């Protein structure tokens, strides 16, 4: 035994990435990170940092923060900042531009990361599995490649993570995805994100902020209310909210074929049986992980749901030494989490005493044109396995929204509990600073929180969070699955 | 005893009207509630609302997020976001003239409260005590003038809370306060604004996004740090940002005479020795409360600190049935603590059962052009009382700056626990988004949190709040009163 290096990461995800520094700083057992290529790039997308570092919150929040503006350059006018507002769109190039040499910098920091820690190595190319111990390296995802590296190791971790899932449907390679979305050469006028999840609503919202003067954007989805999990008040808020901001929803409809045109634009066949002319379409479909290519037959590693890796809560799949986490598992699929899942596989393997990642009450965020923020529990999913449920809603109007002109941008929190117990169960928040409040929500929450907590602390008053704690009358409730505002 | 008016409350204060409507609804005794003026008003400042309603938190924060789009203007030009960026200036009287159809605004909708609230009663004109049970009203502050109304009740609330104290200095008349500063007819180019209070630095920065084309806003301080009573490095960062905003900050400076020019703008001496000259000068210097007028020496209620209201922990006067809350009490001058003061008094007397304000690990919040956020204690006051204490700091760049050209608007997180038990006992914060975080975390503090608690908790990832629970190694320690790194 006493093998070349103590473990191969294939990835270096946000998780990935933890995992192998964490072993090899504040353990120095060696590690060799696997990953795809360089710094960002278009070719082959997702590089040393993760689908999250270089082409998922990063470029994403970035250019969420430009799309933002829009709506802001029009709110000061009411705030007497007077400026010729005549027809005034955004340049996509500098943005990207600038968003390149952001994320470009990043890599240039993970590349003198490695130069600089000891135990630590990247190796470039396609991991794939031999057999319990050992990692090949080829250069193409092709098994048929050149044989690049192979690497001896005590354990693995997979951590490569999640791709586009295309949808089944002639002219599908004419529509790009939340990966291509990112490197377009220019903005598009006539625009068509199609899907109902995260980077659907998101991406929306950008591709809205930067239209060229006189372009729209449209958003398909195949069922009757978007973003399926959460508040279904808050869904509804927003995709009210979104028209409001200029997004064309469109619900219960679906792209059957495709066709490009003469001046290469692309048409659209659609369910209710009408054809669209647009410059892009993007696919939000969901992400399946990325474990096709893997070979974990030939190593004896567990496929089940479209290849997602069969895992304990330690993150252990079904060989004792090889393990995974992050998106390639499929449970909860967030940075933060692989980042947990990461430390708490270091700490269970190496660090000699075992932890386990708790997926309970896990709080995130919708980075949408008013963003959303929620932790634990949906009404409808309270109500399903809980007794008595009460439930506390409150909508309210900013200050400031008054003068700016955008009295639509209606800021709402809703607070679930257990009438049994005064148990936060929930919370779900849509507004502008959402993201922020709902974090420490969520510290609040994992350590268990009661709404006569909340409501017993003393507000910060001229802001949006204490809002939180002026929730004492419910505004109605849950009976064992019925909604009711009971007696007796 | 059937006395006329269960309760008289002088002024319709935050906590005022709080306490008076709770008692005139919730328990239906009735209520007089007398206040100096119909709205907010350019003669007589505050009015049926509260200090805060009419001449603080609300004005104010429009015009901080009005002075705000100033950077927002010219960081939105990197994200791509071409303009006139050709020296163009806010317009001062658009802002005024939305504000006040705003504040005017939420003074109808509290007549129409009084008009449409059985029990409850404004009566206009400025208060006083004959004895016990017995509330004047005069037309003037003058106890000479007219006797207009003679108001007989079983209980008396004291809610006038707090005036500009200004400084004994020759030229002191030539100055405007934070009351006088809302109404300026024109925005001033000279601008000097005087102290390092709340007040000082917030309006610092509306007046700097708020100047004229050319103009300068200094800032002068008695001491030698601004903000005496916050994060001492948090105090520093802050300093220094005003400084890269534009406000050009003086320490150990102070004003000795005033003099009015030909022009009409105003000439200053200064402790230095200098003479220099200001459009305005504005004076934050503090708040005594405003119970000078009141005559509490006739009905024998507690007057020491500049005139403070002696109470107990209930918010109980000298006598058995007079209470006071708020600013005039001067325990915690704020509105969310006020309201809370006389939220727990219609509990105490009216709602049978009592229960005091808990003032201990209050969440507030300072609105400057980088708002701060501070709960619970200071690094000096804790290794003042507290037996071995850790000291968690994290300063990063928030990713958007990179682009914004704002490479100076760190964003500032500091933990401060009790190394013995883990237990948290002040969270400090400065920078964007700052206050909207604050306020859970004061609900983390009054429900007793540890640091454990919060690194613990998975983190909402592209955000700032999450880097709370990226702290697991302190930054230094303070053992027993001095500044540390370990035991031996
Ligand atoms: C557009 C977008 C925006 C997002 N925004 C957010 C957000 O704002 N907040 C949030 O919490 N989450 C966000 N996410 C989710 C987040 O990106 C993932 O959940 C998380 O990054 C998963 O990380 P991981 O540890 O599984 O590995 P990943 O971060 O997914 O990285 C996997 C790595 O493995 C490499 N790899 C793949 N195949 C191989 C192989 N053949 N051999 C060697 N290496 C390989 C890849 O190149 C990649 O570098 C976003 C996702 C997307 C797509
Ligand atoms: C510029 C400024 C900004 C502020 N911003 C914030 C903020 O952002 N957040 C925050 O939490 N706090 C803020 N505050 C503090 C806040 O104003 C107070 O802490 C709080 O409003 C005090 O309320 P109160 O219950 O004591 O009564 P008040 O709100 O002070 O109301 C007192 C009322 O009594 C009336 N009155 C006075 N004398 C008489 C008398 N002669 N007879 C009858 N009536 C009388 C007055 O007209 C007034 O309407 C700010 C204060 C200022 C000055
Ligand atoms: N935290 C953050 O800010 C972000 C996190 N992420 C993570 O990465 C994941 C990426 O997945 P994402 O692409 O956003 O989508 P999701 O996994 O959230 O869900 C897919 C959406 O598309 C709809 N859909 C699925 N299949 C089809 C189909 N064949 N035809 C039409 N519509 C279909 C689904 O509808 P239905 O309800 O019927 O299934 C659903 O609403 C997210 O789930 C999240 O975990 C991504 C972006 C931002
Ligand atoms: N929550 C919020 O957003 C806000 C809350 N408020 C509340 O209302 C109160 C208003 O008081 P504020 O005006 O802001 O300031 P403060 O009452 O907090 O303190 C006064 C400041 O001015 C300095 N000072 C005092 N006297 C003199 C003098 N004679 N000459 C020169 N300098 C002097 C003091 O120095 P030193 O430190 O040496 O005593 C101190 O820095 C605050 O205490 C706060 O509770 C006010 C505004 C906003
Ligand atoms: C009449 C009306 O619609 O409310 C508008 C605001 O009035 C002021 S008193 C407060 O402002 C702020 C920013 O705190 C807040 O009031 C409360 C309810 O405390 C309301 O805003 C908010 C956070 O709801
Ligand atoms: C070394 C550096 O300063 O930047 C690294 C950034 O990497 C990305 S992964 C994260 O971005 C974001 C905005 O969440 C955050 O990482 C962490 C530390 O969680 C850092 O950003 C920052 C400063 O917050
Ligand atoms: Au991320
Ligand atoms: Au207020
Ligand atoms: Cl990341
Ligand atoms: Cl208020």
């Amino acid at each position: 035994m006493s093998r070349a290096y103590d473990l191969v990461v294939l990835g270096a995800g946000s998780g990935g990435l933890e995992a192998g520094w964490n072993a090899a700083v504040t353990h120095k057992k060696k590690v060799a990170v696997v990953d795809v290529q360089a710094t960002h790039g278009p070719p082959l997308f997702a590089a040393l940092g993760g689908t999250c570092v270089n082409v998922g919150c990063v470029p994403k929040k970035l250019m969420v923060t430009g799309a933002q503006y829009m709506d802001l350059i029009r709110e000061s006018g009411g705030f007497g900042w007077e400026m010729d507002r005549e027809s005034l769109c955004p340049n996509w190039k500098t943005l990207i531009a600038a968003k390149n040499k952001v994320v470009n910098s990043i890599n240039e920091s993970y590349k003198s990361m490695f130069a600089d820690t000891e135990g630590l190595s990247f190796h470039m190319g396609f991991g794939a599995l031999q057999d319990a111990h050992t990692v090949v390296v080829r250069k193409s995802e092709d098994p048929h490649s050149d044989v690049l590296e192979t690497l001896d190791t005590e354990y693995i971790l997979i951590a490569t993570g999640s791709w586009p899932t295309r949808l089944g449907v002639p002219g599908d390679e004419f529509c790009i995805t939340s990966n291509e979305a990112f490197y377009l050469e220019d903005a598009p006028k006539r625009m068509l994100c199609v899907g109902g999840g995260y980077i659907a609503v998101e991406f929306a919202g950008i591709f809205n902020g930067y239209k060229p003067c006189g372009g729209y954007v449209d958003l398909c989805y195949r069922g009757d209310l978007i973003l399926r999990g959460f508040d279904t008040e808050v869904r509804k808020s927003l995709t009210k909210q979104l028209g409001a901001n200029g997004i064309r929803v469109r619900t219960n409809l679906n792209p059957t074929k495709i066709t490009k045109n003469e001046d290469g634009s692309n048409h659209v066949h659609f369910n209710d049986g009408t054809e669209e002319d647009y410059d892009q379409v993007m696919l939000a479909i969901g992400r399946v992980p990325r474990s096709q290519a893997l070979q974990l037959d030939k190593a004896g590693v567990r496929t089940g749901k479209n290849g997602a890796v069969q895992v304990d809560a330690y993150s252990k799949t079904s060989v004792d030494n090889i393990y995974a986490i992050g998106d390639v598992t499929n449970r909860v699929m967030l940075t933060p989490v692989a980042i947990n899942e990461g430390a708490a596989f270091v700490e269970t393997v190496f660090g000699g005493k075992p932890r386990a990642t708790d997926h309970t009450k896990v709080a995130c965020a919708v980075f949408s044109i008013p963003p959303i923020g929620t932790c634990g529990m949906t009404e409808e999913e309270a109500a399903k396995n809980y007794e008595t449920v009460a439930v506390y809603a409150s909508s309210f109007t900013p200050l400031m929204h008054n003068i700016s002109g955008s009295k639509h941008k209606e800021f709402m929190i809703r607070i679930i509990t257990n009438e049994s117990n005064g148990e936060v169960l929930g919370v779900h928040m849509l507004g502008d600073s959402a993201p922020e409040i709902i974090q420490s929500v969520g510290i609040c929450m994992k350590m268990g929180a009661k709404i006569s907590d909340f409501h017993s602390t003393i507000g910060v008053h001229p802001t949006s969070a204490e809002e939180l704690c002026s929730m004492r009358t419910p505004a109605y409730f849950y009976e064992s699955g019925k909604r009711v505002e009971k007696l007796s």
